[PDB]
């Protein structure tokens, strides 16, 4: 209840919201049933239009009209957006030609140039090239200030969890809006699109820029915009906001459009009726900039124009219906359409098994267009499962498709043309992000990248500390003119031990065999060099990685080699070699077949034994140093030690061989050489960080030998592919991948195939950004190059796609 009968005579989008049951007069009012009576009379004036005309130049000054041409506008702040171009024979901003910003030019009394955050709903990427014609303003931004060709949103590509995520710089699974629609088991409450629950604070975690400008002392205009405010009318409250005294004016504000994402769910992403809501889009910028430059204003504000999300051809008849591969299809609660989310319908129903639900999706009908998984397996790269909102049933949907129940669900709830929500590596979920103004760069046009790192960006646009969030600060320095954050890298936590030879054949009673046995100062001098590490400066090109907590460990090093030994865990925490473009593949020998030789640098006690893979019935092993690239027959015997051995389940071992055989040569041969960095990652409770020993759930059977949930890789190469990886002088290039580790390939539907038609297309699911493996390592990489910390730390999160151009 409001008693609504107060008044908004000089409150109108009044700033502070006053408390219920006292009526309001700020913009959310209206979400709220909370406005007071006159609300719509005073604050959502219209009379008159949005466009000053020649004959109203000069006028007297009329209060009922929506925006002034009268000679006092200016002083009020509240002339329409082309009044000086009509009444003072001004020209539009878009009509002028860009002039670099070196410095902000701003009013007297501004403290620092403020920030617009013009955000567009479901404004694809392609559009800035397709729509190029029709949106001279847009054009005009992006050429002259700073760009990249697309950004990058997070999974689901939803609008809220994208919007929130830009707020706050939080993965979805850590703000805890995960979709549009969620259930929460511990409040045992529902957040839906429409309606009230949605409203309440509990729902909404992190800490949202407004909050952070706030508790800073910096001012903020309201994000959000109810719906019924026509966009003239938000521009015009930004730009009397703007006009405020200076103890009273935001230094952060933010304009919202429910379009082009409306429209492209009834038409597609470029149907032709998509044209005049992207021409409009740009009438609304032409509106600020006009309106900035009135308030001289347009060479001191820094502007970002930033989407949440794109756009995908999808229709009714590209339905995956769950029915048609269920029977118990009534068990079940589906949150449908461009990803599944599936959990019991009934908390009493201790029959609902997901295992048998999984089984039945998976690999069913040749063209299957979703595939099910547990939602720890999803691809590290999504960060979407650490939330108990996130069911444990996720079908990741193929672009143009849809996933639902039962039929009657589409046609009784073809409307739909577009939609999104699909993997956020998908070409037409990609979105877009200009920034143009004092701050930011000229002319610039700099690589895509991912909307978790902006948040941080826009705290230093407005000097504000950043909370703790998902970016990587420092990593969009190369946007800034000014401004810039001077990260440093983080300290080393644990000191590597150096072991040299310590211990006899004979102390090891680990049930392995190797047939090596068969014995020169040539060759004697060669290999102690090779133990102290003489090939250190080919296979260790950046220097050692650092370990970020406290642990033991033991750096060996070897002719082909070098590796991080974890007397914790009992395996290297990474292993470091270079393969060069002219590098030989060969066979492992038939004698070396189950060769595992001791490391008498490191103690029975913290080695590794091959009893218990032989009793372990489930669990074999693998090499990290793959023994097939070894440079000399010699060499090979190195990468047999017990100490380059990792647990690996079979069915991954076929995934592991075909990488490590045919693939790290591919990529030496393609890429002018590589340098790998490749390890375990244990990551059992699925918060993309690091377990300690205490959260490991599974040893290799009747041993201390934890089995990891992943597999990394780190390929580096020079980015001028015309210089060797192991003598680069300039930039690098990189690829990664986190690979699930898992008993079965079940998620790969031809794996019945050769590894030649499957391996690749799995690793190229699981790429990952170098930032993702050090969340799940502890490590530290590129410590010792000769790039710049803010180009290394770009390096750091950049993601190989695999998508066409
Ligand atoms: C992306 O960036 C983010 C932000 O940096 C990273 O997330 C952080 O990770 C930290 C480590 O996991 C985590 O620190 C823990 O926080 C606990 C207190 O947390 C509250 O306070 C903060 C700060 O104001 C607040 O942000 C939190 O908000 C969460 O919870 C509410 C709902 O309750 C949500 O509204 C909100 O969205 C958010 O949810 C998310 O995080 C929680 C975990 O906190 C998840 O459960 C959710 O799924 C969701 O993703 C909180 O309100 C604190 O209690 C912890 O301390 C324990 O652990 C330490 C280890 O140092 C130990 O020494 C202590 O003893 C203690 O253990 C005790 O509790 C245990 C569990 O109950 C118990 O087992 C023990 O026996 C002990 O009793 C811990 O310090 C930090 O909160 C989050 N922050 C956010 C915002 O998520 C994220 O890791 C990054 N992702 C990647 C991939 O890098
Ligand atoms: C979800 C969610 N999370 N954060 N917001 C606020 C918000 C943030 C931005 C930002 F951060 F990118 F700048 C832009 C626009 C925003 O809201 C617009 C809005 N008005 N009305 C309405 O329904 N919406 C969604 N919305
Ligand atoms: C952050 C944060 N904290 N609480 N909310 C709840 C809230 C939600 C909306 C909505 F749903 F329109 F986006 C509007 C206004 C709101 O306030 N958002
Ligand atoms: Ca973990
Ligand atoms: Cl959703
Ligand atoms: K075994
Ligand atoms: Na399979
Ligand atoms: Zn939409």
């Amino acid at each position: 209840w409001t008693a609504t009968s107060g008044s908004c005579k000089g409150r109108c989008f009044e700033l502070q919201e006053v408390g219920p049951p006292d009526c309001r007069c700020d913009n959310l009012c209206k979400s709220y049933s909370s406005c007071c009576h006159d609300f719509d009379e005073l604050c959502l004036k219209t009379a008159r239009g949005w466009e000053c005309t020649k004959d109203r130049c000069g006028e007297v000054r009329n209060e009922e009209n929506a925006c002034h041409c009268s000679e006092d506008c200016l002083s009020r702040g509240d002339c329409c957006t082309n009044y000086q171009v009509v009444c003072k024979g001004e020209s539009h901003w878009v009509d002028d030609d860009c002039e670099e910003i070196k410095v902000p030019e701003c009013p007297a009394g501004f403290v620092r140039p403020p920030l617009i955050i013009f955000s567009v709903d479901g404004f694809r990427a392609s559009y800035m090239k397709k729509g190029s014609k029709v949106m001279p303003n847009i054009e005009k931004l992006r050429s002259c200030g700073t760009h990249a060709p697309y950004m990058r949103p997070v999974y689901p590509t939803k609008t809220f969890p994208n919007l929130y995520t830009l707020a706050t710089g939080l993965y979805p699974e850590s703000h805890g809006i995960v979709g549009n629609s969620m259930y929460d088991p511990v409040f045992d409450a529902s957040f839906h699109l429409r309606g009230r629950e949605k409203f309440n604070h509990r729902w909404w975690g992190g800490q949202p820029l407004w909050i952070t400008a706030t508790k800073q002392g910096v001012r903020a205009g309201t994000f959000f915009w109810s719906v019924s405010i026509p966009h003239e009318r938000r521009i015009l409250t930004i730009l009397q906001w703007l006009s405020l005294p200076d103890n009273e004016r935001p230094s952060v504000y933010a304009f919202y459009s429910e379009q082009p994402d409306f429209s492209g769910h009834k038409y597609g992403p470029f149907g032709p009726e998509m044209t005049n809501p992207l021409r409009e889009i740009d009438k609304t910028v032409g509106q600020l900039m006009d309106g900035l430059k009135q308030l001289r204003l347009h060479r001191c504000v820094n502007v970002i124009f930033v989407g949440d999300h794109g756009m995908e051809d999808v229709t009714c008849d590209r339905t995956e219906f769950l029915s048609n591969y269920l029977t118990n299809v009534d068990d079940i609660t589906l949150v449908p359409g461009t990803l599944g989310r599936i959990r019991a319908k009934s908390i009493n129903n201790s029959k609902y098994d997901p295992k048998t639900i999984i089984a039945a999706l998976t690999c069913k009908k040749p063209d299957q267009h979703f595939k099910p998984y547990m939602k720890q397996h999803l691809p590290k790269r999504l960060h979407y499962a650490n939330n108990r909102r996130i069911e444990d049933i996720h079908l990741l949907v193929d672009r143009r498709w849809h996933v639902a129940r039962k039929p009657l669900d589409v046609y009784k709830k073809c409307f739909f043309q577009g939609d999104h929500g699909f993997d956020n590596k998908v070409n037409s979920m990609q979105t877009v992000f200009v920034g143009y103004g004092p701050t930011f760069k000229y002319r610039t046009k700099v690589p895509p990248f991912e909307n978790i790192e902006l948040y941080n960006v826009m705290c230093d646009l407005l000097g504000l500390k950043p909370a703790p969030n998902n970016g990587t600060h420092g990593s969009l320095n190369h946007l800034l003119r000014t401004n810039t954050f001077r990260p440093t890298m983080p300290d080393e936590v644990s000191r590597p031990n150096y072991p040299g030879i310590m211990y006899l054949q004979s102390e090891f009673d680990l049930g392995c065999t190797c047939d090596d046995k068969v014995e020169n100062k040539l060759e004697e001098l060669n290999k102690r060099l090779h133990t102290k590490g003489s090939t250190k400066e080919r296979h260790l090109l950046y220097g050692r990685p650092a370990v970020l907590y406290r642990t033991s460990y033991d750096i060996l090093y070897h002719t082909d080699f070098e590796s991080g030994y974890s007397e914790i865990f009992l395996m290297p925490l990474w292993t470091s070699y270079t393969i060069s473009k002219q590098a030989e593949v060969s066979s492992i020998p038939e004698h070396l077949t189950n060769c595992v030789r001791p490391d008498v640098r490191v103690s029975p006690g913290f080695s590794q034994n091959c009893l218990a893979y032989k009793n372990d019935k489930q669990m074999s092993y693998g090499f990290l140093f793959p023994p097939y690239l070894s440079s000399s027959p010699e060499a090979k015997y190195d990468a047999f030690l017990v100490t380059n051995m990792v647990p690996m389940y079979p069915a991954f071992k076929r995934v592991w061989a075909y990488f490590q055989r045919v693939l790290v040569k591919k990529y030496a041969s393609e890429r002018n050489g590589v340098n790998v960095i490749s390890g375990p990652i244990f990551d059992y409770n699925y918060d993309g960080l690091r377990d300690t020993e205490d959260e490991i759930k599974q040893y290799v059977e009747g041993s201390s030998i934890p089995v990891p949930t992943h597999y990394y890789s780190i390929i580096t190469s020079c980015l001028d592919f015309t210089q060797p990886a192991d003598k680069c002088d300039g930039p690098l290039s990189v690829s990664s991948f986190i690979l699930p580790h898992r008993p079965d390939n079940d998620e790969s539907c031809n794996s019945s195939e050769d590894e030649s038609k499957w391996v690749e297309e799995l690793m190229k699911m699981h790429t990952a950004r170098v930032r993702d493996i050090e969340h799940l390592t502890g490590l530290d990489f590129y410590r010792k190059t000769s790039r710049s910390y803010s180009e290394i730390l770009t390096l750091k999160t950049y993601l190989h796609t695999y998508e066409s151009e």
